[PDB]
């Protein structure tokens, strides 16, 4: 089976829950045909993900790499321009490893400021166009509509949400991984 590497933060690693409870594990279970390797770490900024990428590509030799990063950059002092360059590098590295990067749109909280939010959000469509890659919608948009799937911080999806995110992701990824 080919390998799909998930390079994400808390949203893919699972916030305050075990690896087996996070949606990537459920997806892996749902899929013998495709191996889903979760290389996500709670709190990771795009830079921290990029730092771990080289070893991951060499060790896992993935055919596809889902990039779900950037949400932690704002609070970590990174300007939209820095997030853009970091993601650009990640996409470059993924392609150079003969893997297909699958980028996911990320949306920061509204209390971050319109100036930042507009610039930040624009990063994703720009890179997807620049590298001609798939741009998946932010999976949390659907989760936000179900308070019963949100943890207390109003930021991370809870345990009950994972199976649904896994199904949602399976649907989005199906066409991309054949």
């Amino acid at each position: 089976a080919d390998t799909l590497l998930i390079l994400g933060d808390s949203l893919s690693a699972g916030y305050r829950m075990s690896a087996s409870a996070a949606w990537p594990a459920l997806l892996n279970d749902k899929w013998s045909k495709t191996s889903v390797v979760n290389a996500s770490i709670s709190g990771d900024t795009s830079q921290q993900g990029l730092a771990r990428l080289p070893a991951l590509l060499k060790q896992h030799q993935p055919r596809w790499v889902l990039v779900e990063l950037g949400g932690n950059d704002g609070l970590r002092g990174f300007q939209p321009q820095q997030t853009e360059q970091t993601l650009r590098q990640i996409l470059q590295d993924v392609k150079a490893a003969n893997a297909e990067p699958l980028l996911m749109q990320i949306r920061p909280p509204a209390n971050y400021g319109r100036r930042y939010n507009e610039a930040f959000s624009a990063i994703y469509p720009k890179l997807a166009k620049e590298f001609d890659v798939p741009l998946l919608p932010f999976f949390m948009e659907e989760v936000y509509l179900k308070p019963q799937w949100m943890q207390d911080d109003g930021i991370h999806p809870n345990r009950d949400a994972q199976p649904f995110i896994a199904d949602w992701m399976a649907k989005q990824l199906q066409p991309l991984v054949n």
